[PDB]
């Protein structure tokens, strides 16, 4: 349906109130059921009005005007609902034409550290709410881990790059607002072995299905058998994977042993049977000789010796009957061995390609992921096909930057917060002698987890953060992932495929240049560096790693088909001091609960909160994504406005 779709698109149950709404509307949950049903229709229709046209502000007045009778009659309730939705960023979020110009007199000073999607999203909210917002950003550009390279006619994303499904995705709104050109990804992804030979279809399918089987087995191990702690240590996904492969190898070795035992036993029966047939041939040779040597007892001696000869001959024909039914069992046993090994060497390399794919998705070696919780956010996937941004994902944060007070090249070094307000201290990255002091009522920290983990610290907190926050920082994973961008003057790959895989020769390096990505109709190739390779490869110069790319591609398509690239780019997210990695992951011994701890604001001791946190690492249900960063910015804007302007 139409207004039900709007609730789904807002990640809300269309037919019941959330706990959050129950808190804000206690008179509804405790009141008659009929009024609760009225509430839900107001909410859904208001969201639809916004979502049908997110390019302009949806005001209370326009909501009231577009509600049909009787709903346009309960003005107070309509306003309450509109107000709630607006405060939580469910309407009037992103970038839109304001009908009511911004209030000229402000209320509260908020410093936002970082101009990534989370910082920008919060800034636009807080500015809409009438506050004085200033973003301090260390880079010379906005977007943070959204980073688009442009040179000549080439455009390519170095950070985030995919919109996952649009159904339920707040980025769907931003797409309409900003005019992102989205393009569906074709799912076919051919694999090539390290010699450049294509992986045959059967091997591709066999290994992939086994990969799915192994992984489902780890999840059974974890969530049915409660095999989550071992020798006082939390189990990692990599560990469980090694265990389930070891058991398959054991099983293969068993069926091989059973089969060899059947072989040996049949050989032993043949040896025995032949020895017995031998002695019966000798016995018949003796009777056949005493049969030609032949009175009345003699005329009866021949009858008896023929009865004896042909009875031994019946014994012998029956034993050669068993001889045949046995060496017929032997022949098909030698012709039907069970698998010699679990995984051929080539099979293993291909399986390591799928593991690399998973290390790409989580940005970290599998041996670091929590077995129990690494995919705790699975249940929140959006519906619809994934897409890429043909005009470059930076268009989103660049559009969000319009009109904001943003100080670039301004690196926060220290954050002071007391019960009387806050001070943020920063240096000019082009002249680190120049120092700045920003007084404010509240600080929103969107510093990446990688920056928070940095030892010695990049940013100093005064007073230091509480143990519950720092130890959550300590526990959480922050992974890495890098790209080689290859710009050519001609397209030599299969234009109808967006993806193809290079199977690494060894397990340790399975993530090196394992995936080649294709951007729609454009002579660009992205090669991914995942897993253990991602951090190590940062120590390789651009020219050498490009050379390794070209060697792979020449192996796949032919040495003369691959020209020299016109432009190249290489991400080094770990070494980037403003990222110190790519995005969080649930490390073994962490859990979704640590993301909630990350989101919790700090209050100086006996009082009201001063220091707030947003960023992809603060949102339990959508971590490590652009939309999660966005949603987290909206969440904190709501929390801060609730604090400083009232619920
Ligand atoms: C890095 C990365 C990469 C490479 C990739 C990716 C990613 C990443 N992602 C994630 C995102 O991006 C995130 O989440 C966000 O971004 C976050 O945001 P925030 O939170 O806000 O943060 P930032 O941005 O960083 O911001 C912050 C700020 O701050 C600043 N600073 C620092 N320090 C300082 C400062 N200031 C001052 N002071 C001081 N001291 C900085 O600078 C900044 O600004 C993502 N996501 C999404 O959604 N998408 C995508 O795409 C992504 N990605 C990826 C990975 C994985 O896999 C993904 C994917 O894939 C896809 C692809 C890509 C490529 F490239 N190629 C191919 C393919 C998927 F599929 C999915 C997902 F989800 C993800």
């Amino acid at each position: 349906s139409g207004v039900e779709g709007a609730a789904f698109q807002s990640r809300l149950p269309h037919d019941r109130m959330t706990s959050q709404e129950a808190a804000c509307f206690p008179d509804i949950i405790s009141g008659p059921q009929q009024t609760q049903k009225v509430f839900l229709f107001i909410r859904n229709r208001t969201l639809q009005l916004w979502l049908d046209n997110p390019k302009i502000q949806l005001t209370f007045e326009a909501t009231l005007q577009q509600l049909e009778a009787p709903y346009n009659s309960d003005t107070v309730l309509v306003h309450r609902v509109h107000s709630y939705l607006e405060r939580h960023g469910l309407i009037n979020f992103g970038i839109y034409k304001r009908i009511k110009p911004l209030p000229t007199k402000k209320t509260g000073k908020v410093i936002i550290i970082g101009s990534g999607v989370s910082g920008l999203a919060a800034a636009r909210q807080l500015q809409s709410f009438g506050m004085d917002v200033t973003l301090l950003e260390a880079r010379d550009r906005v977007g943070g881990r959204v980073a688009t390279f442009r040179k000549g006619n080439y455009v390519a994303d170095l950070g985030a790059m995919v919109v996952t499904g649009l159904g339920g995705n707040p980025m769907a709104v931003v797409s309409k607002q900003v005019n992102m050109e989205l393009a569906k990804i074709k799912q076919k992804c051919p694999l090539y072995e390290a010699n450049g030979q294509a992986v045959p279809k059967e091997k591709d399918e066999m290994v992939e299905q086994e990969f799915n089987r192994l992984l489902e087995a780890t999840s059974y191990l974890s969530h049915q058998l409660d095999f989550n702690v071992l020798n006082n240590k939390p189990v990692s996904l990599g560990q469980a994977l090694e265990v389930v492969i070891q058991l398959q190898e054991k099983h293969v070795k068993d069926e091989q042993i059973e089969h060899w035992k059947k072989i040996v036993k049949t050989q032993e029966e043949l040896k025995e049977l032949l020895n017995k047939m031998v002695n019966l041939k000798e016995k018949i040779k003796e009777l056949h000789q005493q049969y030609k040597e032949a009175d009345i007892t003699a005329e009866f001696l021949v009858k008896s010796k023929h009865r004896d000869l042909t009875a031994l001959c019946k014994e012998y024909d029956e034993l050669a009957e068993t001889q045949g039914k046995l060496e017929e069992k032997l022949q098909e046993l030698e012709a039907n061995p069970p698998s010699d090994v679990y995984l051929s060497s080539r099979d293993r390399q291909i399986l390591d390609w799928h593991f690399a794919n998973l290390e790409f998705a989580n940005a970290t070696p599998l041996s670091t992921l929590s077995l129990k919780h690494w995919d705790q956010d699975d249940d929140f996937e959006f519906t619809g096909s994934h897409l890429t941004v043909r005009n470059g994902y930076s268009c989103v944060p660049v559009a969000l930057a319009e009109g904001l007070d943003i100080k670039l090249n301004t690196a926060v070094r220290q954050v002071r917060y007391t019960a009387s307000g806050c001070e943020v201290i920063a240096v000019n990255t082009r002249s680190t002698s120049q120092t700045f002091i920003y007084k404010c009522d509240a600080v929103l920290c969107t510093l990446p987890l990688g920056v928070l983990k940095q030892q010695p610290p990049a940013v100093q907190f005064v007073p230091p953060l509480p143990e519950w926050k720092t130890s959550a920082v300590q526990r959480m994973g922050f992974g890495n992932l890098n790209k080689v961008v290859l710009c050519f003057d001609r397209v030599f790959w299969d234009p109808s495929v967006n993806l193809f895989g290079h199977v690494g020769s060894t397990t340790a390096s399975r993530g090196e240049l394992f995936l080649f990505w294709n951007l729609y109709k454009a002579p660009i190739l992205l090669a991914l560096v995942a897993g253990e390779a991602a951090g190590i490869m940062e120590n390789i110069s651009d020219d050498v790693i490009v050379g390794r790319c070209l060697a792979i591609l020449k192996g796949i398509f032919g040495s003369s088909a691959v020209p020299q690239p016109k432009e190249t780019v290489v991400s080094r997210w770990r070494a980037d001091p403003w990222a110190r990695g790519s995005y969080s992951y649930v490390a073994a011994g962490s859990s979704g609960n640590d993301y909630d701890l990350m989101a919790q604001p700090i209050t100086p001791g006996p009082p009201i909160p001063r220091l707030f946190f947003a960023g992809e690492h603060t949102i339990r249900n959508y971590p490590a994504t652009v939309h999660g960063a966005l949603l987290s910015g909206l969440r904190e804007a709501g929390r801060i406005a609730d604090q400083f302007l009232g619920a």
